[PDB]
């Protein structure tokens, strides 16, 4: 006999729970200009180390979560898709493969890989591409993309470089 | 098992307010735009208030921030905008940005409930907002508001003393 | 655990909640009939008090919420907005300054201003003005509103006027 | 201290305009209510007490005088069957009907008429009648109109 | 018997300060001067502020009120200084007036402790403030300042609702 | 039906409670010599750090109370006033926005800026200001000013700069 009358609050941009990590793990933050792209093309582009995790160490770590949302060139216009996926020497096709996949049309231009890589090592993304695809032609460098990532925190960045003392 | 529910429509600006968190304030000021023409996207300075520009609250620890714009009604089209830094390029802003004012969505209104937390009042001077159309605007057609809260300055107190 | 699946019954109109007044107060209606304007042109609307609220005791009540709603000409066409705002000398303005604003587009045609006033005197809004904007141009007489008010009841229209005993 | 309306009742009131007028001629005319209170939602409500008084522009010689009634055939008659009668040569100008309608729907009121008898021709809006009329407080005048208007 | 006591000389500032009644706020703003020429007496309105003159506010019970003004270091002479209903002769608002600030006085402050509280800001629009001069002052060279007080607008609430 | 009688010690100078600031800060002193100025005219002289005070550090702390008091080269002569303020372009009108003032004309002259700036950092003094002003001219470095000032206590100032060990 339940019939409770809910009240739906329009929400503003930005608003939201947010969601942290899970503990032991640290996000990081990185990026990856766009190139330019021919119309309905579809390049692949890969996927280079941040400069200090490109250090020895931590190319062994363990990595969770993946969260690949796509910023834009305010004015660019069209649909644009993009994702990670196998290194297919090919088209389209790794987006029918593709796990997830973002979206220009849709709110939440995002995409969160969870379980897609739990737990891989960091260091074997280098093996790993973005796609990129777009409806139509656009200028270069107007499609960066903010793909992160967490991992265990780096355990032995704690200190100093030694030298000297 | 399945609990019907009824989903009320909701008129504009009955929601539920967001009270500030305890122990601030608010300080809403306007900033009234220029031009913007075809697809550029014009900068504008933020401005301190009145009151504010003063070395005893120019410390002061600016909380969370909202940042809703009113368009003129009848402007054309779509038009955006944002905060941050001053990219050397006006395009770039965006890209970085955490939160846009899209206009075709339901509700225009941006606001970052982190990314300013801890930060002095300032280091806001230095932190342009930004505008993109997709069309023309006529100046001043456009006026971005700024709910802010920082600490309250003790300032209320009493009264200046009496023997200035 | 949680995964509980509701229902949403569509809603005819006119239901709904209704919202009736904190109590002491007393909703008064009221009308205020729109002119002609011009397509695209913003025409200020003075509003006059009823001919009841006057009288010259209730000009300094307490008012608190206002409730804006539009209704229109059945067949009218376009998209068209309206406010309450502060006596500005000229055009769109008051609306990128108004709190709130009512749109033909959107299912409530209506707009609550509570904040806004809670707790001017009831006279004072002689000194406000609503303002009419449409994208096309309109009949007269063809966009009436029904702005609505309350206030502590009026305590002392209790009774006849004495003439005589 | 004036004689303030019982318990949940609640006052209204409004002017009537008046009309032309000639001398010796019985001038009728009907009340015609508030638009806000001639609905359907409210016309069914129970009436108690009720008066009108009414005022005149200074300048108009002769006595002039009032009530309400039924609908007439003869209508100068009236008076000869009006339960009170206003007017301007009695002390207190006021007419009260405390008990004569006390009972009435308000959709009786819509068939009842005031009459006007000037002795002679005075000028139109010379004369306002007002009405005092009262009911029940609305059930409906209290919580808005729903949203979705 | 006799209990012998030592003054303490007070510099300028270090005085006790005045709170506010509880519940209620401040708000300082000036009202800058023209001319005065020999022993005239100009007349200025008050204006009120940025933020105030708002329909939501011009009700507010004000409380107490302060005024001291401010001299140009180097004016020569005499100055004083009042707040009264627009007297139709100019000099006439001394002789209601319940106080003035002498300038050879010590401390050049006045201020109502009563006579304005229960008071409408509305009503405090119709309300010259005067001034009087022995001498010649050049404009702008007195700025009378102001504290007031009011009870607390709502105001600092939330923000205003996001949906605008 | 008290009638106390008083007795009131003549004060000899220097004697005073002194007033000790609260714990945590440190005083510190020191000094802005004056420059030469036109009779009737009010020259702006800015406020330099003292040398340690230009410390990196800090330049970031927390100031409390001001304290400007003006000495005097013994036998000059006229009234002078002097008064810390905000960068104003123009000359006297910082007095009157000054919230205090010192003056030669009467016994302590000093002025006690609390309120004024707690709780600032104390390295953004440098876009204040004091002005100086006085009925008579006067000659150059006759006008000494000491204005002091606390900050919480240089936490880490404990220690030799390390060099070498």
């Amino acid at each position: 006999a339940r019939v409770q009358p809910v009240i739906v609050e329009p929400l503003a941009a930005g608003q939201g729970k947010a969601i942290k990590a899970i503990a032991g793990y640290s996000i990081s933050k990185w990026e990856a200009s766009s190139d330019a792209i021919t119309a309905k093309a579809t390049n692949a582009m890969s996927i280079t180390l941040p400069h200090e995790l490109s250090s020895e160490k931590n190319k062994e770590l363990k990595v969770g979560r993946v969260l690949l949302w796509l910023g834009l060139l305010p004015s660019v216009a069209g649909r644009i898709k993009a994702c990670v996926a196998e290194k297919q020497a090919q088209a389209e096709a790794a987006f029918q493969v593709a796990l997830a996949v973002a979206d220009s049309s849709k709110e939440v231009v995002a995409a969160m890989y969870t379980d897609a890589f739990r737990g891989a090592t960091l260091g074997d993304l280098l093996n790993l591409q973005i796609y990129l695809y777009a409806s139509e032609a656009v200028p270069a460098k107007a499609v960066v993309v903010h793909l992160e990532v967490e991992h265990v925190r780096p355990t032995f960045d704690d200190f100093f470089t030694p030298v000297y003392r």
